[PDB]
């Protein structure tokens, strides 16, 4: 139940974006700049006291990415909302000291030096259900450069991989061997989602990561490994279980490889040179 | 968990509609022809064994509208899904004999000759919670002329009133007297929703109808009646509790008064001369 708010009236006969698809054929929004009024969304999610968990793995050399990842998350990720970072690492002492805004906390979870799926679904199942409302699972070799907020939150979301958003499904690098659980035939597929940014309600993310982990274990027992590992299985899952929002490539970009095309009004979350 | 399906690939750089707004600023889809693949939606809702209740009031002379309303609903409303019609009338014997498709049933609920809100929220509360998953509440002086299906289903939806979809908020006929619970100031409002077609999950429709009934009772005690009765209160509710889908005027039209504009690719549910 929202309070009075003053903002520009949406106009039915004036689209927000005419250059891009803003809704999937199963009526999930595709989140692009211009499509949302973040003041309305912030109010809706604050009134539910929403807590967002962000999971990131930083094992071996990748601990070096945490400083920029976390500092930029503090500037751009869910600012104003409750956030709990979960950093999985084999080197807890290498986690940098980053000062956090109010309502935000960080937990370091030590692991031994694809298996992100198992860690999210099984080991942390009960903890996440009790501590957060949504989970966002990302790669660490990345930085936030602009707003990533509650516009992404929904029961289940995937993000368009920046290499494939303009490609036909035949060109998608899905697993194509029928022997793999991740198999998708050439005549199937909506989008190619990136492994580096997905999420949803805790319940839906636990279902996704459990399904992917089970599928990966089946492949392992059959002596096969999907072409792009967890990303192949994520794609098979999201083909069969449609996401309730799809994030545009504003949310998963690589400026070094792909520049800054006119269709991207903002570059929000981007790869860092490894 | 959907089975294999073969259908045209959505294309990120090819919008479905460039002439209209297809998502609200709070990321609810606006349902227009071309935006959805009904095969995907039908599969999703059938896999949940979805049952849709449709409520309609036909009191006094308006029983005369039931024959065309129900016959056309059989041709066009949720075909393939489980449907339960609830016909509220002061003349049960005037309800026409209409042959129903499989999986569809009709119950006649006798009432004595705005108060639709009370009937939906209070008297029928327990029955609807046990019998259906979604409720759709419509005017009876109407006929279906084209598909109205599970693309509309969502926790809470309203429909753009066909008289106002191109209007600025100042021209909306909201209640403007601060003395009424339905009051909306000239600088507020997203859309003008029609009283003749709204719905949602049973829980959300019961919340809406309870809130509107309570607000109407408060107005009554204060000696004020909102300018457009229940529709004024529906508009106040949906301003403060944003719908999770908005139906385009394809879903609530009057061809005699408004013709068949190019922006309407289908006229789905339309007024009948009274
Ligand atoms: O022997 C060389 C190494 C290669 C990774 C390492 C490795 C990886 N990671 C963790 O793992 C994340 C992803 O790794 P990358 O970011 O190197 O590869 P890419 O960007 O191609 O990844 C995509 O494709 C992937 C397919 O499996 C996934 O679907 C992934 O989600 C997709 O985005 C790191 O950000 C980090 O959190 C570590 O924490 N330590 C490591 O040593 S070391
Ligand atoms: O003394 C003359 C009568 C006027 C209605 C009657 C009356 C009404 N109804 C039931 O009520 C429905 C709506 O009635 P209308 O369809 O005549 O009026 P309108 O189209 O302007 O209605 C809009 O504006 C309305 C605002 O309150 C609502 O928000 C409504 O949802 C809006 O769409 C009938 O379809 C029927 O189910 C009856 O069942 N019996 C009756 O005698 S008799
Ligand atoms: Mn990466
Ligand atoms: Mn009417």
């Amino acid at each position: 139940s929202l309070p009075r708010m003053v903002y520009p009236q949406p106009k039915v006969l004036t689209p927000c974006r005419k250059d891009v698809l803003v809704v999937t054929p199963w009526l999930a929004p595709i989140v692009w700049e211009g499509t949302f009024n973040i003041d309305i969304l912030n109010e809706q999610f604050r009134l539910q006291n929403t807590t967002i968990g962000l999971t990131v793995f930083a094992i071996k050399k990748y601990v070096a990415f945490l400083k920029l990842f976390l500092e930029t998350a503090e500037k751009h990720f869910m600012v104003g909302h409750r956030v709990h970072y979960y950093v999985f690492t084999d080197q807890p002492a290498a986690v940098p000291r980053v000062t956090l805004g109010t309502g935000r906390q960080l937990s370091v979870l030590e692991v031994r030096a694809m298996r992100r799926m198992e860690m999210i679904s099984d080991f942390c199942e009960r903890r996440f259900l009790s501590e957060v409302d949504y989970l966002v699972c990302v790669d660490v070799d990345m930085e936030f450069r602009d707003h990533v907020g509650v516009e992404i939150l929904t029961p289940l979301f995937g993000t368009l991989h920046p290499g494939f958003y303009g490609s036909s499904r035949e060109a998608f690098t899905y697993e194509r061997r029928p022997q793999s659980q991740a198999y998708i035939p050439k005549d199937e597929g909506d989008f190619y989602y990136g492994g580096a940014f997905f999420g949803g309600s805790v319940q839906e993310v636990q279902r996704l990561t459990r399904a992917c982990h089970q599928a990966m274990m089946v492949d392992q027992a059959n002596g096969i490994e999907a072409v792009w590992h967890d990303e192949s299985h994520l794609n098979k899952y999201l083909l069969r279980h449609k996401p309730t929002k799809v994030l545009s490539p504003e949310y998963l970009w690589d400026q070094q490889l792909l520049g800054w095309p006119a269709v991207l009004r903002k570059l929000r979350f981007t790869a860092v040179p490894k």
